[PDB]
């Protein structure tokens, strides 16, 4: 009876349920950013989620800010994915990657040869990054020249092909919570005069140069994109948030993309925030005309209410999914929820990523059973 549990049809991909794993870092990625047997059974036993959506995948070294986390770049990393997708698949489930870029967000030290981060503007994030030689405060960013947008364009480009490769269903371009493309948005952190700065259209063009790219490799219908309309998170800040997004959003809705990811401004980043906000997905509904998922801070009753509702279509879950690979079950059987442990969000092993139990352990044994057979097919002969 709760339409969270309902099937949805996503234009041709038949979704068990309107539940969404949402997109999340875990920094588990193994050598040269390649994804292992390790993170197939995660994925896997998750299978039961409606959609899931990836950590953030880098396109580019250049795009990381985080150790370990998995990239989209080389074949070694698509034929690591390519486990995943399997996996997932031969459980019936349905899976979107994530593309990254961090911006500013990131440190040299990440960096090929000892490069800056790039961004639009030469700003740094007000607070302190973790490197590989310890926490350090943030470099001021190199300022991208004109020339170079076309080429991280590209990069998204490259990145698309090779999810194709690896077996995705569809891609989610990371539009939020500081990163590259929300530093161009916000005028916080666009500071350009040519025409990827100033006007709403100049500070939006970038986001619609990409979904250009991308959509010449995934049907547009595959493609979808993630926002965070009004968040603090890494020094984000926009002179009139309101205006930014009505019209990208409205922008976004002709665009016929799989769908529209928003993120509640509840949500700094990955914990939560006392925050009242008029830019929540109430606000955006009527301005977007397709698939809309919301995400942060929902629990069963919320999330449910908000498709009861019709102000969204499908609801992501992030922590509670972590903590609970069947959550789908444990909401339909009204089950204790496994509490979430944030000291393994990040970085580790099997220990709060793969350990989380199960209501049935045949769910935790076919995942496994598919983690396997995935890596024997995919094999690094
Ligand atoms: C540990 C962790 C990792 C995350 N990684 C990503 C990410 O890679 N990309 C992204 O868009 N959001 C990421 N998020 C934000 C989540 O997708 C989600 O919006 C957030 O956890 C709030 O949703 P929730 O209340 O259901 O947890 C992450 C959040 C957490 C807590």
């Amino acid at each position: 009876m709760l339409k969270l549990l309902e099937p949805f049809d996503l234009n041709g991909l038949e979704l068990a349920n309107r539940m969404v794993m949402a997109p999340l870092t875990r920094n588990r990625a193994g050598p040269r950013f390649v994804p292992t047997k390790m993170n197939a059974l995660y994925y896997a036993q998750r299978s039961g989620l409606g959609l899931i959506i990836t950590e953030a995948t880098q396109i580019s070294q250049q795009g990381m800010g985080y150790p370990d986390t998995p990239g989209i770049y080389t074949d070694e990393q698509v034929d690591g994915w390519r486990m995943v997708t399997e996996a997932v698949h031969r459980r019936e489930g349905c899976i979107f990657l994530q593309l990254w870029h961090v911006g500013r967000v990131s440190h040299s030290s990440f960096q090929p040869n000892g490069q800056l981060p790039v961004a639009p503007s030469a700003i740094a994030p007000e607070g302190e990054v973790m490197t590989y030689d310890g926490i350090k405060p943030f470099e001021t960013p190199r300022a991208l020249e004109t020339e170079e947008v076309a080429h991280i364009v590209e990069d998204y480009r490259k990145a698309a092909i090779n999810a194709k490769r690896a077996g995705f269903d569809g891609i989610e371009i990371h539009s939020a919570n500081g990163y590259l493309l929300h530093e161009f948005l916000e005028d916080g952190t666009n500071k350009r005069t040519d025409r990827y700065g100033g006007s709403i259209e100049n500070r939006a063009r970038i986001v619609f140069e990409v979904l250009d790219a991308v959509c010449k490799v995934y049907p547009s219908r595959r493609v979808g994109i993630r926002l965070s309309p009004d968040t603090e998170f890494m020094s984000m800040s926009d002179s009139d948030r309101p205006a930014l997004y009505s019209y990208l959003v409205q922008e976004l809705s002709r665009r016929e993309l799989a769908y529209l990811h928003l993120i509640e401004p509840r949500i700094k980043g990955n914990v939560d925030v006392e925050k009242e906000s008029s830019l929540n997905v109430e606000f955006f509904r009527p301005l977007y005309k397709g698939v809309l998922i919301t995400a942060g801070g929902y629990q069963k009753e919320t999330g449910e209410e908000r498709l009861q509702k019709q102000h969204a279509d499908l609801v992501a879950y992030g922590r509670w999914v972590i903590a609970n690979p069947d959550l789908p079950s444990r909401f339909e059987q009204n089950a204790p929820l496994n509490p979430y442990d944030r000291a393994t969000f990040y970085g580790g092993n099997e220990k709060g990523y793969t350990d989380y139990p199960f209501l049935d352990p045949r769910d935790s044994q076919e995942a496994l059973k598919e983690a396997e057979a995935a890596e024997r097919k995919w094999r690094r002969l």
